[PDB]
């Protein structure tokens, strides 16, 4: 394939979740009605902000770059529409925040 250096990614217990994957998942989350993609996206309303509503959606991610196809959930993103908030989590062993590795 084409030569490329590593892009920014989230390290989820050793598995890299690429920025392009996360971006695509947020785009799908915000172009899909809540719950419609096999239960997702869901709405995170648990962090009211001093600046008012800023709708945050939760949506599954995959390690493959393929869009999630409705099955198990090992990784997920919580983000606003323009990704100004964007965090990635895993579920293995209990929910944990993945580590952003900037490249």
């Amino acid at each position: 394939g084409p030569l490329g250096s590593m892009e920014s990614y989230w390290d989820c217990k050793g598995i890299p979740i690429l920025f392009r994957t996360v971006h695509a998942a947020v785009e799908l989350a915000f172009t899909s009605q809540p719950g419609s993609i096999s239960g997702y996206p869901s709405i995170c309303r648990t962090t009211p902000l001093r600046t008012g509503p800023d709708e945050r959606r939760q949506f599954p991610l995959t390690d493959t770059g393929a869009r999630w196809q409705g099955g198990g959930i090992t990784y997920y993103v919580e983000a606003t529409r323009d990704k100004r908030h964007c965090e990635v989590f895993g579920t293995a062993g209990g929910v944990y925040k993945c580590t952003l590795v900037l490249r």
